């Protein structure tokens, strides 16, 4: 039997909030069967808890967010989900003792090695897939996403950029996903922003922990960063490490084929939610035999 991960132990981080710029510290923890990724915020008291859902999540100015029933939210939480997608974590609860996930740089990658420290356990209970069973397509403008039935994970990524430091070769990405596919090939990828729009916010006092250390910044022409990019289509990457994470909002690996055009978080999201509210578009499916387990789901 295929079964649900969790951790083996409790591990902690800290760095700053992209919004606050101050120091947040993050907590890892395990979590028996059944009971989800749970996000909880532990400078309010009583502190609170935000079950990764679908229909909690809201596209803020900066990343996302997710919101409770009287509106308290907690940021930034998309990069983390990704990698919890990756390594197949299914139940876990994560604390900061702040608004927001700590931005790291601006990547998925420092949550890959903090999982890797807090160890994989598998607990005696089978691990819920949800399997695409009818093509499933949302839109706004000339944008879309879509799933459609596949035995596996494919994303096939096009995002419309028309910056001079984005050329046209590196419009588009597409994967089979995997533990180790999205390790080697995505998770290292960062976020990123235009420079003039991040002094504008900055100067109204938000994005307060924005800096080279955590971001891809473009001015009008050309990539800021001392360095450069990590992949010549870094930023395409990156907004595929964002739809994993969107997807993951969930609570389940999908077997299915995404594909999207001009997609963010607010469509990715749309799709997730007009998937799940259509009964005869999805099923929960297990796998007793672990041969079955198509070729995206095996541990790393
Ligand atoms: C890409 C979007 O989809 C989205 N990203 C964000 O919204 C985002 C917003 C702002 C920043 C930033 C910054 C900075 C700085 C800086 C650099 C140098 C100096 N001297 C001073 C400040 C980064 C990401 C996302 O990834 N969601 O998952
Ligand atoms: C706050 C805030 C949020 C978004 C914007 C914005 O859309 N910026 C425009 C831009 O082109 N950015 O790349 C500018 C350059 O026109 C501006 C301010
Ligand atoms: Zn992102």
């Amino acid at each position: 039997m295929i079964k649900q991960r969790t951790l083996k132990r409790i591990v902690q981080a800290t760095g700053v909030g992209l919004h606050t710029g101050k120091k947040v510290t993050l907590t890892l923890r395990p979590a028996p069967a059944n009971t989800g990724v749970i996000y909880r915020r532990t400078d309010l008291n009583p502190p609170v808890d935000f079950p990764a859902d679908a229909k909690s999540v809201r596209d803020t100015m900066l990343c996302t967010c997710l919101v409770n029933e009287h509106d308290v939210r907690i940021s930034t939480v998309e990069h983390l989900n990704a990698a919890l997608a990756g390594l197949g974590i299914d139940n876990i609860v994560i604390e900061v003792n702040a608004p927001e996930i700590p931005i790291m740089d601006g990547s998925a990658a420092p949550f890959v090695y903090l999982l890797l420290d807090a160890g994989i356990d598998e607990l005696n209970c089978a691990k819920k897939f949800v399997r695409i069973k009818e093509t499933v397509r949302v839109e706004d403008g000339d944008k879309w996403a879509e799933f459609k039935p596949y035995n596996g994970f494919s994303l096939d990524f096009t995002i419309d950029f028309n910056h001079p430091a984005i050329d046209s070769s590196n419009q588009r990405y597409a994967m089979n996903f995997s533990a180790d596919a999205f390790m080697r090939q995505i998770s290292r990828a960062r976020t990123f922003g235009f420079m003039r729009d991040i002094e504008y916010l900055q100067s109204r006092g938000l994005c307060l922990g924005g800096s080279f250390d955590c971001a891809i910044v473009v001015d009008d022409y050309r990539v800021l960063n001392e360095d450069g990019l990590r992949f010549e289509d870094e930023f395409v990457r990156h907004k595929m490490l964002d739809a994993i994470g969107d997807l993951f909002m969930c609570g389940h690996n999908i077997i299915g084929a995404f594909t999207a055009y001009k997609s963010g978080h607010a469509l990715n999201n749309k799709l997730l939610q007009a998937v799940l509210a259509k009964q005869e578009a999805w099923e929960y499916v297990t796998f007793q035999d672990d041969a079955e387990l198509p070729l995206a789901f095996k541990a790393p």
